[PDB]
């Protein structure tokens, strides 16, 4: 007997986001989304390591859902008969029944329809959580995404000023636990079930083998770099359903950062590095001031450079020599420079 | 020559809390507490693994002490002659002498009386800290608790509105470092001293074998679930004296969260997951809106499900279908559903 | 064509800081700094373990640079011909070209001059970042420091009150990854290049062998303790370029803490323990109220006591028995004390 208008949303693969309004004058709606569970082998690194992944909608992360405060979110969760395990969904945005997990457990060949009222603003994790040890294993197998619940008036700076983004990207970070053989090579498996025992042993020691954005090392570099232009205000939503992260935009800042990810809280200003606690989503606005390549990392630089957790932005525009300039290009060290007379010698 | 009234406090075992007022019109008092050190073997997991524990008042965590701003806290620390090691106490709430550690070192058969003025509001860790390597070892052996210093006016939302809790629970999280034999079995020892060398080796690699609430895996599940009712505002104090945590109430939120734990700072609103930095206590208020089981975890879900760090709430009340409802129970996937035509196939 | 006055800054070795003003009436200047890369073997622990370090200005951390909002910072980066590797510098305070890394890559025998406008207030990390796996390896080899960009009006409490420090100390925390032989002994190498392969293997498992302040275990204890006096307001700048930390002043508090480190954000008040996300600098003011030894730690107490991460303050002044006093010195436990009748027995 919820007599509200219904609006179907077509989800898009991360790091892109389905079309939505920021500020709206539309009243509350039943926002209809479909998530289809896909268990499949995926490539996770640049050497071609494969992985028995479990996904919402075939991606790591699952897609970003966007609704407004006071909307109702009606999610059809589908578990195709080609899958081997039960699945469900827990929305950190939702109230009751373990986030909906206690209402969405489906076997292969089943679907279920959950509605939750979007009473809490912010970016939130959603993840599979079937029970017991299956909870971490489904989540670190890739079954996690995020949902953004925007204020109807859109974002503000917590000091009565509207904030509008020109562009939005969703960065889902995934810790992966890939078994190795005696020789230190990553092991391949024919099913998630066959990988489980060896994978739980790696999981137990809490140290990922891979930490990736958008499902694989290099996913958001080279050809798949994130585009932007000088002057654009870009919202960067970052989620980590299992493990902490410390995002940093190399050559940039977080102009406005909700590191705990909830828009009822004023953002922090001018951050270098922020913190996404495992089990949450956060968000950072930045207005690009300079063109060129930016690397977006977790600033555990070992994770960023050696375990997969670097994305790139390619920003078009004119260089601003006032903000930064190379005064003198690399040149031989004079004489007659008196390095040798310095304090620390 | 402190001529204030004296009030003796009877401590209770966590996760319960001794009777106290929130707002008070009482003036500053000397609040008298007794903590008795108990070294003893304890069971820490559901397979019956034992552990040479060191405790305040026989529990992990030690009990929650509750006082008001400007009270004086007079702690009798007792180290019974049946114990084998010196102990002391460091109050993160206190000013001077390493939190009182430099004034409370006692051998077995000794007691000492420390007074500290409650000048700082919030929830704080207290822990043993005898010196050198004994500091981490006493703390990760279980010698840590918390103290709450309430404003005399009780809690507020940082925006001039009173916040009152119906119910308070203290969740002490403990990282444990249990040696394993060649075969991967947990080792048993006859004394804390005999366990030390092997335990320090595990401690050095920074990866707990167990992460538990109230001293053991399963301590706050099944029969020992935390009770609440729909409409109750519940304060959840969480401490971790050694290692970070990211609390999350599955199916709930943090309405008001002091993740750094200090009531001179406005809480954040509507959090999904918060962050307890090792060496601190934090606190979250939540008003239950839905009945049923809630799991309260660290949202490193590997820690939560596989290393012990899950508690349950059992909440009585009437389900609210407006906040969340199962629109359609699990059913076979139509035909004629066109899964196969979806974008990500 | 930047026609501003030029001011040369003489850097000093951490934990000291070069002379500067807090509030200034000086207009924007070109602030000239020189950083000289020094690759050298350094001692990192109390057992004399050596390490193939890479440094700015021969120290871990590199020195603290201090400027004011709207200054321009003109950095001459020097890579002497006695070094073996290329180096560069990334300023988290700077906008564009990967923080300046994309404008400062120099071979041994070269120098380069970078200018960046100090548009963002706070404490920021600077670090070497040559590209790819060399980024973490240069950073965890010691090539990181910090820069403080003060408001021209100096610090404030975010509530319109000026905050002034009597004394400033820069604590650079360094995670180190030292290979071990079959026997568990730390390995020595003749060059950074020869250490690389074995070091990357340790780095990959994300668990430091050492966590140190000012480059070595014990660097800021005993003779090299940090001095202060009762009544002094001390600013403690803490940086970690690669890995999280949770600073705590044992026997003290953070009166005013910018844990994300950016002065456009009001500090938090009265913290026990704060959080420095890897890849950032934060800062805490404290007014000493009590004399004596204070230990300043990361409150992973295993790291603090067993991997090197403890500093000391030695504070001169008169003890305040009102804040804390030993009511009764250690004494035998009465009879007739009824320990045995207590709840937890
Ligand atoms: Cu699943
Ligand atoms: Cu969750
Ligand atoms: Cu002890
Ligand atoms: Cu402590
Ligand atoms: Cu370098
Ligand atoms: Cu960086």
């Amino acid at each position: 007997d919820l007599k509200l208008p219904r609006q179907r949303v077509d989800l898009v693969a991360p790091p892109f986001v389905h079309v939505h309004e920021q500020a709206t004058k539309q009243g509350p709606k039943i926002m209809e989304f479909k998530l289809v569970v896909q268990e499949k082998k995926m490539v996770i690194d640049e050497k071609g390591t494969t992985f028995q992944a479990m996904t919402f909608n075939g991606s790591m992360p699952g897609p970003l859902m966007v609704v407004h405060e006071g909307d109702y979110v009606e999610v059809t969760l589908v578990n195709p008969a080609t899958n081997t395990m039960p699945h469900n969904i827990d929305f950190h945005s939702a109230t009751g029944a373990l986030g909906g997990g206690a209402l969405t457990l489906i076997n292969p060949g089943e679907q279920v329809v959950l509605r939750w009222k979007a009473t809490r603003t912010g970016v939130f994790v959603y993840h599979c959580a079937p029970g017991g040890p299956m909870i971490p294993w489904h989540v670190v197998s890739g079954m996690n995404g995020a949902v953004m619940v925007l204020p109807r008036d859109g974002l503000n700076d917590g000091h009565g000023h509207s904030l509008r983004y020109d562009r939005i990207y969703y960065i889902g970070e995934q810790d992966l636990y890939v078994p190795r053989d005696e020789k230190g090579n990553f092991k391949s498996y024919d099913s998630p079930g066959e990988a489980y025992s060896d994978t739980e042993e790696v999981m137990r020691k809490l140290t990922p083998t891979h930490v990736v954005f958008n499902g694989k090392a290099g996913a958001l570099t080279g050809k798949n770099a994130l585009n932007a232009n000088v002057g654009e205000n870009v919202l960067i939503v970052h989620s980590q359903a299992n493990r902490d992260s410390r995002p940093h935009l190399i050559g940039g800042h977080g102009d406005y950062v909700w590191e705990t990810g909830k828009f009822s809280n004023a953002p922090e200003t001018g951050l270098e590095t922020w913190f996404i606690r495992g089990g949450s989503a956060g968000a950072a606005l930045y207005k690009f001031l300079q063109p060129g390549i930016y690397a977006y990392v977790t600033h555990n630089l070992i994770e960023a450079a050696n375990l997969g957790a670097t994305a790139h932005f390619k920003v078009e525009g004119k260089w601003n020599d006032d903000l930064m300039t190379q005064v003198k290009a690399p040149a031989d060290i004079p004489t007659g420079s008196t390095n040798e007379n310095l304090y620390f010698q």
